């Protein structure tokens, strides 16, 4: 994490109350999530250890740079700053969407820190601002294509655990059927439309025409995606069942995708795959 900016706060142990003052003093440098170019930033703080007393910054409108200038308090036991550390964490900010996470930062060390003053400005790295890494879900289907007629069959029964987008904590779930590589983008089709729910159920399936030799390609991606009336539709995972030897499970899912004529392609597939 680096491209996540930097973020200045203070923090001083003040004695005779025996609590634990925190001073959130401003940010440099912050991503630029939404896309006016700009980003409506805040920040959750809690003491790392007891992850369920947070506390949080007013958000800010349009700022790269935030100055939050915003002082809380933790009545803590003097010598207890031994095993507890510290935890802050940068949201992007949005009305109805989930909130993208900006960075966090860890402050180890709590004990030294109880160093001084109110005036310590000590500026610390935002991180965290990569590539994937958590779940996202699982979607099941079986794909069955006979020679006869040519038609590959794509039947998508359920999918489950999907990611909510929503801050109501649901999705309205739908998959798109689709190729790779090549292309064939002129031929997609798309499924039913569930609402509310993390784990559909569609037993939908997908008439397609396609032909024999032609089925060297190994392509079809299909992607869970969120309709959303309010701001535009969002893709929450993808599988691809291609010559992506990051998935074996797919490729093999595909050589299989014959012999027996129709079923067996079962045995979902993750959707870590944010394409
Ligand atoms: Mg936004
Ligand atoms: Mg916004
Ligand atoms: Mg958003
Ligand atoms: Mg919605």
């Amino acid at each position: 994490g680096a491209p996540c900016g930097r973020i200045s706060f203070a923090l001083r142990y003040l004695y005779g109350s025996d609590q634990l003052v925190v001073r959130i003093l401003q940010a440099l440098d912050l991503p630029a999530k939404d896309s006016n170019g700009f980003s409506d930033p805040y920040v959750k703080i809690y003491l790392l250890p007891d992850r369920k007393k947070k506390f949080q910054t007013k958000v800010h409108r349009k700022t790269l740079n935030p100055i939050f200038n915003e002082t809380f308090q933790f009545s803590v036991p003097l010598a207890e700053l031994a095993q507890r550390k510290l935890h802050f964490s940068v949201y992007d900010f949005d009305r109805f969407s989930r909130h993208d996470l900006i960075g966090q930062v860890v402050l180890d060390n709590l004990l030294e820190l109880a160093e001084q003053p109110p005036d310590r400005p000590l500026w610390r790295d935002i991180l965290e601002g990569g590539s994937e890494k958590a779940d996202l879900g699982e979607l099941n289907f079986s794909l069955c294509y006979l020679p006869t007629a040519g038609l590959l069959t794509v039947t998508i029964i359920k999918a489950s655990n999907l990611k909510a987008m929503d801050l109501t904590g649901f999705s309205d779930p739908y998959v798109k059927a689709s190729l790779i590589s090549e292309g064939r983008r002129l031929k997609k089709r798309k499924t039913s439309i569930k609402k509310n729910t993390l784990n559909p159920t569609y037993n939908e399936a997908l008439v397609f025409d396609v032909a024999p030799e032609s089925v060297e390609n190994v392509g079809l991606s299909i992607a869970v995606v969120d309709y959303d009336c309010i701001g535009h539709n969002e893709v929450i995972g993808v599988c691809r069942v291609g010559p992506e030897a990051a998935d074996p499970h797919g490729r093999e899912h595909w050589a299989e995708m014959l012999a027996n004529p129709r079923k067996p392609v079962e045995h979902w597939h993750q959707l870590v795959e944010e394409k």
